[PDB]
């Protein structure tokens, strides 16, 4: 019922997966892996370069959501091998409930 009050938040599942995206030919699993755990434990890391076309994508995922949302902003727009990695939420249609804003 849109209305104006104090919004709510439910326990569902902290997101710990990240998309990692513009990274240069010469970047690897290993290096990210590296880069990120200095920040904090990584579950693993999954480099995909299917699309030629543009710039290789690789996925990091973390132990948890704090670790997950500091090296995402640490790492965001950083700067590897004199290329800017852009680092964001990846999300998953696996959740059902959906409820967008408008502005």
């Amino acid at each position: 019922g849109s209305s104006g009050s104090s919004g709510m938040m439910e326990d569902d599942g902290q997101p710990r997966t990240l998309y990692v995206g513009n990274l240069s030919r010469d970047v690897t699993e290993v290096l990210i892996l590296q880069l990120f755990s200095q920040i904090g434990p990584c579950k693993s890391c999954k480099m995909i370069t299917e699309h030629t076309s543009n710039d290789p994508y690789c996925f990091v995922e973390f132990y948890e959501h704090r670790d997950a949302a500091a090296a995402l902003a640490a790492m965001n727009g950083r700067k590897i091998l004199g290329k800017e990695v852009k680092v964001n939420w990846a999300t998953t249609p696996s959740s059902q409930k959906s409820g967008p804003s408008s502005g």
